[PDB]
């Protein structure tokens, strides 16, 4: 890691926070990604300077292959701009994938996938990211992002979020207490988190990490989906219990606010919400 150049920005002020209406750091020392936290400069600089790429995947499925075309549009405006991406398009329809034009040092590729109608099959989704693609990712990229397609962008998502292991706290959950978290409650199940455990509720629409992390996390979710169907059990909310249970045990560097899922036609734009960069499709 060569150094930074001479930069010109405001000092950080250390006896005056830069929110004082949230968590900004968990208790583990993570940092909570809120606008307002970052100097989006020295950070571009900082994963620059190591030439970072990002790959970005997605599953679009059946009548999901609708959502790409204002997805990927609306990622060449927001996502990662000035870094090089990777677009990974899971799809059983390549031929309905639009054709997006892309800016510089991005690229797409559409990876064929067969449908599935059972949701126990469908999640080659924790499949899918280690298997057939564990090699081919680590040729390519850095750090991989992991979305759902039935999404927008409306505001920057960019290198701030990146770090070995990150989850995003649900949009319909932030505020709650632990005890109203919808985790797996089953002792039965492998994502069984009691009433007395847990930091945040995660949603699995958009996560991600290394290469190596995202690899690890797949890997075990994908061996406890295996353990729970062998036992003739589902998780109450799939792949979401899974890696709630995942990201209890194994703490995230980096947790996401709301900023980076969120729906307004569900939730509105809270004053605690200074802005709403990837959202829900109506």
């Amino acid at each position: 890691m060569v150094s930074l150049p001479r930069m010109v920005y405001p000092q950080p002020k250390v006896l005056t926070p830069c929110r004082k209406d949230v968590l900004v750091v968990t208790p583990w020392l993570a940092p909570i990604v809120w606008e307002g936290t970052f100097n989006i400069d020295i950070l571009n600089e900082q994963f620059r300077l190591q030439n970072t790429t990002i790959g970005l995947t997605v599953f679009a499925i059946k009548k999901y292959v609708a959502f790409l075309k204002l997805f990927l549009e609306t990622a060449e405006k927001h996502f990662m701009v000035g870094h090089r991406v990777h677009y990974y398009v899971f799809t059983d329809q390549p031929a309905a994938v639009p054709r997006v034009t892309l800016g510089t040092g991005r690229q797409l590729s559409v990876l064929e996938v067969r449908a599935y109608k059972r949701w126990q099959d469908v999640s080659r989704r924790m499949e899918m990211i280690s298997d057939f693609c564990e090699r081919r990712f680590l040729s390519e990229v850095d750090y991989l992002v992991c979305v759902d397609v039935d999404m927008e962008f409306r505001d920057h998502v960019g290198v701030e979020i990146l770090t070995p292991l990150f989850g995003t706290l649900h949009p319909g959950f932030y505020g709650s207490s632990r005890e109203a978290f919808t985790y797996e409650r089953r002792p039965q199940s492998q994502a069984y988190i009691p009433k007395d455990e847990g930091d945040f509720y995660y949603l699995g629409g958009f996560f991600g990490g290394s290469v190596q992390e995202v690899q690890r996390l797949t890997r075990a979710c994908h061996q406890a989906m295996m353990v729970d169907q062998a036992n003739g059990i589902e998780a109450v909310w799939h792949d979401d219990s899974h890696l709630n249970k995942y990201l209890l045990r194994h703490k995230p560097t980096k947790v996401l606010s709301p900023e980076y899922l969120w729906d307004q036609q569900l939730l509105g734009w809270p004053a605690v919400l200074r802005k709403l960069r990837f959202t829900a499709v109506p």
